[PDB]
């Protein structure tokens, strides 16, 4: 149901992640990167639900405010840890690629 | 719950690529729209739109990986494409990828 990934930003120097906003219900992960910390970690997957980045946790703030605050703190230096929820979404990229 | 739906005729001769990406659920929908593409270019799709059909092919009774397959060969091949798109897509917002400045 949940995961909680502390991502290796030694190794990794990236996240490598979009998000999806539903409505607020949550922001979501939608897009993963090959070759950031969060494919590298694996257990992280397209349409899980973000609930908490370090010491900021999004289930009480709109999805504008968690989306801002995730910004800032992936872009300071340091160690990330994430939490989601584990929720049949199949990422197929962009169409115009073979 | 009512959705509108529209149908748009994608002038692919003027634009190079579509410009959208695709995520499966249900159906397939709009995942995010590259601007530059015939699909920026028209502006009536948005992110969380669900495909309906696409030329002669409907994907009511198609699996996700065999509507974006039809989808894919057709977007390789010249000529205009015409989509039918159902407005699902008002809850849904594209942030992007959280990884640029």
């Amino acid at each position: 149901n949940i995961i909680t990934v502390t991502l290796n930003m030694e190794k990794y120097n990236f996240l490598g992640i979009s998000i999806v906003g539903q409505s607020d219900g949550g922001i979501y992960i939608g897009s993963i990167m090959k070759g950031g910390a969060v494919a590298a970690d694996g257990r992280i997957e397209p349409g899980d639900m973000l609930l908490q980045v370090n010491d900021m946790n999004f289930e009480n703030m709109s999805n504008d405010d968690a989306v801002r605050v995730l910004r800032d703190i992936v872009h300071k230096p340091g160690p990330i840890v994430l939490t989601v929820a584990k929720s049949g979404w199949k990422d197929y990229g962009w169409i115009d690629g073979k």
